[PDB]
DNA sequence: GTGATCAC
DNA sequence: GTGATCAC
């Protein structure tokens, strides 16, 4: 599935599955991705996050440390 | 300010 | 080792 975001402000959208590291900032979910590139980054609402994402920052919040 | 990061 | 980013 697919997030659209803004970071600098050419818009974007990238595939769940090329997302490295999802956390909550305040009431904000941010994110790290890409692969063939740089490390992305983004951030989005976390009321207006895909279902997914989420299920990807309950994924990071139950890891040990 | 807040996490985590990149980019300088 | 600090600003710039991100949604509030």
């Amino acid at each position: 599935v697919k997030v659209k975001f803004k970071y600098k402000g050419e818009e974007k959208e990238v595939d769940t599955s090329k997302i490295k590291k999802v956390w909550r900032v305040g009431k904000m979910v941010s994110f790290t991705y890409d692969d063939n590139g740089k490390t992305g980054r983004g951030a989005v609402s976390e009321k207006d996050a895909p279902k997914e994402l989420l299920d990807m920052l309950a994924r990071a919040e139950r890891e040990k440390k």
